[PDB]
């Protein structure tokens, strides 16, 4: 029992983290095969940055530019070329501990553990969901572009995201591993900022699952609800919708405890309406939306990975 | 910016993660050098657990009676010894990928990362406190035990915490890894209930701070306190007494922030007095007691490992 905003753990990532240095800008890169995926702007000084031409930056550069650290070993750059927002430096040696590896675009509500870095080296993990505007809450300064968000399956690691930059309420951004931003973000520094962020509801209730799973059971109710007068109260407390493709997601929850997904969701309702009363559910006086079912289900029944 | 529960990298960790076998009871194990640990309990089958006779239990034992697997590969056992509620197992082979490494005893408020492993494989990551009823809020199901808790003081791993059991209310005991339970619990299926938990000041404090450095500033208070007159105030709301040492390790964010101890002790005290209103810091709607001082430092000043 017990229910904890659990990280994936983070070797394998770890020996892909090293250092990538242009002139006094030094960030984080990933090392897979021969290849080093960083931001963009470890080509631009403090004042391009503000206004950055990054194919201008670019043409000025060469392979010997390029500092790349791995622990102590210095890797030789060999080939460079810009995608997006992302740098992609050949190197003549392969990451010897490369796993097994995807990229992947993750969509608003899913979850992925970051190993926030700096100077090529681990700081610590933890997980995050992709809001659904597009940012992420994270814990993240100076020195961390690059860092890299993530999820496991058994040996497989999924790359969602590499970090970017702060917006002004203490939130984040960044791009998949093909340097397209998440979000209407762009890598410089000029005013920008993140759009209403909402709730995610499907989430939401994965962890009302886990909460009964738990024995946490005093807000369920005795009413039931539809799909569509949930959704109106949903819109009204700034909810996501709930579409059919949820409650398929939610259906190993739903089974496991009897507990019918629309009867859940009356119980939201009236959790939503009626506040928490000082209350708390696993621990939280607030309702909980970055575990997905999938990381309730991983939680629950003690899934493993490596 | 930005504040999260953040774990150490595990990468470290992983590597020590085997499985050993006594008959049909299989646990975690965690493989040092050339011995692996592990909670004695590994001796018991579900009959024996209510009332153990270890001695007993342990005495028929061989070498052989032992199975330690890492990976596919198993280990020889060349030695067995029981020390309090651990298992030690020499084994023929020193792990190659042994970290550098401490055995530490913490104390009632300290943090740690726990690796939640099933069958000698990691399942997650997370943050737990040494709570001051000697229990852990952890996340454990049956496979579990064996799971340990660390820190990491640059390239030092200080494993402080093995899992052996579950208490009511779903909170977590274990041991140091001499095999010395934390608190008055004994490794037997037996009526057994953690002391009134207590909220640890100190760390309350320090969080109040990361969420002054992170410009949630709301709840400093136009008053300042006496260390006595606090203190009464905590004894009423049943958080531990804050000690000179605990002003003194505060020290450090005191400094940063310009905010003197005793004005934040203040604002705390009218937090207590008066609740929150429905407001949060940073982000919780509750008042955090699972960062220390150093935990705080370590984030907001991007402190690195490995
Ligand atoms: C990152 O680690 C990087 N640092 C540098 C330093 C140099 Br000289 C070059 C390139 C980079 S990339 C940081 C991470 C952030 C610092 C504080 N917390 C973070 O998550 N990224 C940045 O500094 C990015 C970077 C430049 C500006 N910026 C920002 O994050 C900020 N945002 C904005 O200007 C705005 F769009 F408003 F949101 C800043 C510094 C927080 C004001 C670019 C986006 C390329
Ligand atoms: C652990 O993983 C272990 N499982 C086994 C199985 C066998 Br056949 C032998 C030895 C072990 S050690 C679990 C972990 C816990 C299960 C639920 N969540 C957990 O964290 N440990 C236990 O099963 C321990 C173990 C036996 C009983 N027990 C308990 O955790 C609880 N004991 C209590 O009665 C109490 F005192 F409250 F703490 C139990 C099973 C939850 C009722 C011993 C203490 C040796």
């Amino acid at each position: 029992s017990g229910f904890r905003k659990m990280a994936f753990p983070s070797g394998k990532v770890e020996g892909c983290m090293v250092q990538v240095t242009c002139g006094t800008t030094t960030l984080n890169g990933l090392w897979l095969d021969d290849v080093v995926y960083c931001p963009r702007h470890v080509i631009c000084t403090s004042e391009d940055m503000l206004n950055p031409n990054y194919e201008d930056l670019l043409i000025r550069k060469s392979n010997h530019n390029f500092l790349v650290q791995a622990g102590n070993v210095q890797l030789r750059v060999i080939g460079h070329s810009m995608q997006n927002c992302v740098l992609k430096l050949k190197v003549d040696t392969a990451n010897p501990k490369t796993p097994k590896y995807k990229f992947v675009r993750i969509q608003p509500g899913q979850t992925f553990s970051v190993l926030a870095c700096y100077n090529g080296s681990p700081s610590g993990v933890y997980q995050c969901a992709m809001r659904p505007n597009f940012t992420i809450k994270g814990s993240f300064l100076n020195g961390s572009c690059g860092s890299v968000g993530f999820n496991i399956d058994y040996d497989c690691v999924s790359f969602c995201y590499m970090h970017h930059m702060e917006l002004p309420t203490g939130v984040h951004a960044g791009t998949d591993l093909e340097g397209n931003f998440y979000g209407p973000f762009v890598d410089r520094q000029t005013a920008q900022a993140a759009g209403t962020d909402t709730t995610i509801t499907v989430n939401v209730l994965a962890w009302l699952y886990a909460a009964v799973i738990n024995g946490d059971r005093w807000f369920l109710n005795r009413f039931t609800t539809t799909l569509n007068d949930f959704n109106l109260v949903a819109m009204k407390y700034n909810y996501e919708p709930l579409t059919q493709d949820h409650v398929d997601i939610l259906g190993p929850l739903s089974a496991q405890t009897g507990i019918a997904v629309l009867d859940m969701c009356a119980s939201l309702k009236e959790l939503l309406q009626n506040g928490m009363n000082g209350r708390t559910i696993l621990g939280s006086a607030l309702l909980e939306d970055e575990f997905t079912p999938f990381d309730v289900v991983r939680q629950c029944s003690g899934v493993t990975f490596q």
